RNA sequence: GCCCUUCGGGGCAUUUGGUCAAUUUGAAACGAUACAGAGAAGAUUAGCAUGGCCCCUGCACUAAGGAUGACACGCUACUCAAAGAGACGCUACCAAUU
């Protein structure tokens, strides 16, 4: 489970983790470092910004380590998706087409815009203005379309 | 970026949003202090209401309480006369003790 266990409960990790333990506890260690950053100079959805970065980054090692540069076993990924080590959901449609750069979930998530729309991060930077500079107020993404 | 191609081309995906993170000048309120100071025609007071540009506590916007919760207590011509009886009213002002 990815509830805490005692110790004496605890099963090893499958193979290839000892590998790879150190860009996880990396990535582990940047989540603390945004849990602890200063919120006073920066607005508020600023403050939220970090973690989904973070989470982008780490679920983008996984699904990079096994698609792409194959070095784990299908075993691992799929106890790594299952342990929260990445976003499952993120790197389903990181497999879609259309969406190989997605920053979030949250950014195709239409039924919870306005006009349900998605968010302009997704819009091809060749359809938008010149120099003009989106930080989508979810992510914090400033373009995600496959085309960027 | 990926995919397809008949290598000319075509496809997949499509417009977020919370006035800034900044406290003098776009609106917080007690308490302390100062002061005064509790209804019903003598004195003392159980209350229940009434009306709303007065509200408070309460789930009660179909209880109850808040001094009977308070407020109430100033002010005061205006649909408006008629009868009959008066008026040096409406003008003048005036000549003997012995
Ligand atoms: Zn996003
Ligand atoms: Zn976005
Ligand atoms: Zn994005």
């Amino acid at each position: 489970m990815p509830a805490i266990r005692p110790a004496s409960k605890r099963k090893p990790p499958p193979d290839g983790f000892s590998d790879i333990e150190e860009d996880l506890l990396i990535f582990a260690n940047k989540m603390k470092d945004a849990q602890n950053t200063p919120t006073d100079n920066i607005p508020k959805h600023q403050a939220q910004w970090p973690i989904f970065q973070i989470a982008h980054q780490r679920s983008r090692y996984v699904y990079e380590l096994y698609y792409q540069k194959q070095a784990i076993s299908k075993q691992l990924y799929d106890w790594l998706l299952k342990n929260g080590y990445a976003d499952a959901m993120l790197i389903a449609k990181w497999k879609k087409q259309g969406y190989e750069k997605l920053c979030c979930l949250r950014c195709i998530q239409t039924k919870e815009t306005n006009f349900n729309s998605t968010c302009i991060c997704r819009v091809p930077r060749a359809q938008l203005k010149e120099d003009q500079d989106i930080q989508c107020v979810n992510c914090g993404c400033r373009g995600c379309a496959s085309t960027d």
